[PDB]
């Protein structure tokens, strides 16, 4: 069953592996834990000893030596109540190393997973939820591991010794009944604990949303301030707390009732034997004062079984709380690299389609019967009314989603066979919407080729028509862009983005509605420079202002998921089709 | 004594305020704690008497009655160490209600103080810091309110009893000596810890930036997948762990040294006491065994002081964490209402500028001597090369920032006097870059006037032009736009907002940049339908695509922080000014 798989994987990250130095530190700590109880029991023996020594009034040397030994061992024991003693503390301080290892490995695991799911799962997420799961997750493991070694192993070993012992002290068969009693006690408390899982699960899956209403709301500050707000949002946030309030108060209370009902049954189970002894005593059939054995008997079962019960609840809570993470760690990727493939041989660069169809949700065909080819060194442009499907034709060629029928070829090879890691090398895009890392421009613009020196980056942004404005800034390049990169400007953000790709100097360039959001003037230059410095030719560019693709080699028009009519500029203008109407309306 | 001020705010929310029902639950819990201690001490006396009276002979139902009473007394006892008794659990379960109250009244506080800071602080934040610093704060308060009810108060009360008691048992002046000795002990243990506190702030600050790498990276998938990564992002993420990891190492060890070394003082003190006792016993005056009396006296000084000390370090840690939290509350709004402000009177919406000067950080002038007036019912259009500062002029009229000289008047009235709460109600704005809440279209487009019903919103979006394309979607008005609304489309993401403002129906409108994404055709229709709404309402529109403002009422050109030339389209073109150059190059 499932429990199997979970545990197995869990086998590794629980027990330190591969680093023998941290392999050993668990054992020393375990052994010191073992030594602690023995020392605690041993100390009173020497206390009694010194007592008698005192009694006889022995010479000062022997009594002083015994005093020194006693104080030595009392210091090493630590003194009971708070275990605030040497041998006890050394455990914690030598534990603070192995815990850090297993806390690092879990967290730096799932993070390396969130950057490999396909783009669809990214768009569909809700940032609050995914941000929270990691927080509750890692705490679960770092709690389980620091809880399994201190308590469960010692108690279990002690009780198994207790059952192995006393077998010869009583009859030979006495061990079997004790083992069966322990097993039967265990199996009874299992069925009763299913009263908990439903409420904990409800808590948890309702807590995630009440995080989403926070981080989602705070994320877009400008929208909540433009329209009048700040009294709708606080109110709505409160009304999501009360639900979580009520749903907790059931789960927390349901623990205490289960705790008391566990205790009471054991208490009256022992009271039955006590009343049996009372019946035997008082001259009913005997006056035996055998309470010496019975009084010892109640503790030796009251401690271990209640202790064993009150921990199994803790472990059950920890797994049911963990349960949510496993999912974000098993949702497999989508687009997949066909096992066994290599780099995509690269030549001057020729891309072609043939008979591609693609649908987002099977409700309707987003793209039907697309077919177009481009020769190296030429420029191909798309123009269409909003939503017709300009963005998707470009977004497929970079292989986020996956084709349905037909095929896409780069320079004579399919893209399905070639590994996807290489395909990202030669293709550079500038996105429809730009985002920036919250860091200074100098670090942000070099991000394409980390090796690049501090002169070439200056050379690149100069060709992008942005350099002359930046130097006039106060503080120079050390200026900070600010969160999500809107503090900088309204348009210069686009120019920074367009410099990013120029730095990388890829093979093929896929500008997308890039020239917009600028001004009619600077555009001419960006284009001109981009041209001279066009890197490797083969460029596809989707733009709306027709005054920027007038001289492109080939032009396409997309009405709805299908090519309408194609040609060059002057030749297609006289045709008098829809493109003619767009141009005429664009005065 | 800033500590003086800080405390109040603590006293405000710790002890329940204003709610007598949750006022009472503190006293019941405290009293139950006390009676728990009383039961724990009382039971053995009961047990000893029952054993003695049962021991001899001859019970007549008295043994049974006493045994049953004993069993229930044990049931209420809880058996000491485990606290698994009907008294101990009642404490926790009646503690759940009051704690949750404090946990709420803190978290909902700062969330309503985090939507009132002005815009500049927001553009300067790091989402990691602000999202984390709340989580630590809302844990510190509920943690601190645990100790000052369960642990510290009982121990302090016990010390007060122990010092008032034994005053008749010994000389009266003894209590003064004991009090002075305890104060002297406390005086040293403060100085030893304060060395530690300058060594936790480094940990806590260093954690913030590490959180900054996570959320800020995960906040933009596109820019980390378009180029190649996961061989740089993970690698850099590890580094911001190792630094943190080592810093925690160097901290949490300092607790162990400064917890053991305190013990060694007490151990040496007890060694000195025992050695003096032995020297006195060894026939110095007599073989009197005074050690039995002395040891109990010594343990009296031992435990009510070691316990007092070891509950002084947790308090210090808790105030370090709250110390990092308070700073977010002390910050003040950059702009604040002038006290005693009357709501604005709105007649026709004429707006007037008078010699405004404004800069962001005193490095350079951003706007110089702007002067323009528009009468009601007209259209003003700004056109100029990027970075000149049209966006700032638009952002200023809404009172986000504040002016430096001169004033701006709305309907012949200053805006320095009127409270900002009224001003934002009349004005409608569609932003430069759109954002969306992660919820269905029906929720985002409705957000303008929550009262408005399902009919008016449907009628409204028709004027926008989005209506036809929506129903072609599967699921209609209940589709999901996903996080930050980049799943919808490229163009429609603006048409939604341009419907939102129409729904609010303000007095005056400030379209920042409508026709950037929308294509050419859908434009003409949106412009025509927008005019049909009402010719009376005044609008400010700033558009790079120069076609859309051909026939506006009057036009301004901004070169750099200053007006250049003003006039209507037909007359100004013949002037042959810079506007002529822009238009001619555009054609
Ligand atoms: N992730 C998605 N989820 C739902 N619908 C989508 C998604 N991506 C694209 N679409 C649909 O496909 C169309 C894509 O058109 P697109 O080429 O983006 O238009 P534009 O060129 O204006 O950006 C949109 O109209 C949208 O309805
Ligand atoms: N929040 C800010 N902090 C500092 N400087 C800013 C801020 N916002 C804008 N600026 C500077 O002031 C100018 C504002 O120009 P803006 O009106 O945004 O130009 P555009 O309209 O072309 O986007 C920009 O050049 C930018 O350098
Ligand atoms: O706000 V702009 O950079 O499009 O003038
Ligand atoms: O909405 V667009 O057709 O400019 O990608
Ligand atoms: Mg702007
Ligand atoms: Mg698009």
């Amino acid at each position: 069953r499932d429990f199997g798989r979970k545990l197995r994987l869990l086998s590794g990250y629980l027990w330190p592996r591969g680093s023998p130095a941290l392999q050993l530190v668990v054992l020393i700590c375990l052994g010191l834990m073992g030594l602690e109880r023995a020392l605690n029991v041993l100390v009173p023996i020497f206390y009694r000893n010194i007592v008698n020594l005192l009694t006889e009034k022995a010479p000062w040397n022997s009594l002083a030596w015994t005093v020194t030994s006693y104080v030595f061992l009392k210091f090493l024991q630590g003194g009971g109540t708070g275990s605030t003693g040497f041998v006890s503390n050394l455990r914690t301080f030598l534990w603070i190393r192995v815990q850090q290892f297993t806390s690092r490995r879990v967290e730096l695991l799932i993070f390396s997973h969130l950057h490999e799911l396909s783009l669809r799962w990214h768009l569909g997420r809700r940032t609050g939820e995914v941000l929270r799961i990691a927080d509750r997750g890692t705490s679960s493991v770092t709690g389980l591991l620091s809880y399994l070694v201190f308590n469960v192993i010692p108690t279990l070993a002690d009780i198994i010794i207790g059952i192995i012992y006393f077998s010869m002290f009583f009859n030979a068969w006495f061990g079997l009944i004790v083992f069966l009693c322990m097993s039967l006690y265990l199996t009874l408390t299992i069925v009763v604990t299913e009263w908990r899982t439903k409420f904990r699960r409800a808590m948890n899956t309702q807590e995630n949303a009440t995080r989403a209403r926070a981080v989602d709301s705070l994320l877009n500050f400008e929208t909540v301030k433009y329209y009048n707000a700040e009294s709708y949002e606080v109110e709505r946030y409160r009304e999501a707390i009360i639900k979580y309030q009520g749903l907790e108060w059931k789960s927390s209370a349901s623990l205490v009732l289960l705790n008391q009902t566990q205790n009471l049954v054991i208490g009256l189970g022992l009271l039955a034997g006590s009343l049996l002894c009372a019946y035997f005593v008082t001259e009913q059939k005997l006056q035996v004062g055998d309470y010496v054995l019975f009084g010892t008997y109640i503790i030796q079962l009251y401690m271990p079984l209640n202790a064993f019960g009150t921990y199994y609840r803790m472990i059950q809570t920890n797994f049911i709380d963990m349960e949510n993470m496993f999912d974000l760690l098993k949702e497999e990727t989508e687009v997949k690299d066909l096992p066994g493939a290599g780099p995509l041989r690269f030549q001057k660069g020729r891309i072609e389609f043939e008979n591609v169809h693609f649908s987002y949700a099977d409700g309707r065909e987003t793209l039907q019967d697309v077919s177009f080819t481009v020769m190296p060194g030429q420029t191909l442009a798309l123009v269409g009314p909003s939503g017709a499907g300009k963005s998707t034709i470009l977004r497929l060629l970079f292989r986020f989603y996956d084709i349905s029928s037909g095929c896409i070829r780069i320079d004579g090879q399919d893209i399905s066979q070639v590994t996807q890691a290489s395909l990202r090398s030669h293709i550079g895009v500038v996105p429809q919407d730009t985002v920036l890392f919250n860091d200074t421009i100098a670090d942000n613009i070099r991000y394409g080729r980390v090796t690049a020196g501090n002169d070439e980056v200056e050379a690149a942004a100069q060709a992008a028509g942005i350099h002359d404005a930046i130097m006039a800034f106060p503080e120079g390049y050390r200026t900070q862009v600010g969160e999500r990169g809107l503090k900088l400007s309204g348009g210069e953000k686009q120019r920074v983005a367009i410099a990013r790709t120029i730095l990388k100097a890829p093979g093929i360039i896929l500008l997308d509605e890039a020239t917009s959001a600028l001004d009619t003037s600077n555009e001419r230059a960006i284009q001109a420079s981009l041209a001279k410095v066009c890197a490797n030719r083969t460029t596809i560019v989707v733009a709306h202002r027709l005054s920027t693709v007038v001289n492109a080699d080939q032009i396409l028009v997309i009405k709805d998921g299908c090519i309408v009519e194609r040609g060059r500029h002057e030749a297609l203008l006289s045709r008098g089709g829809v493109y003619a109407d767009m141009w005429q309306l664009q005065q």
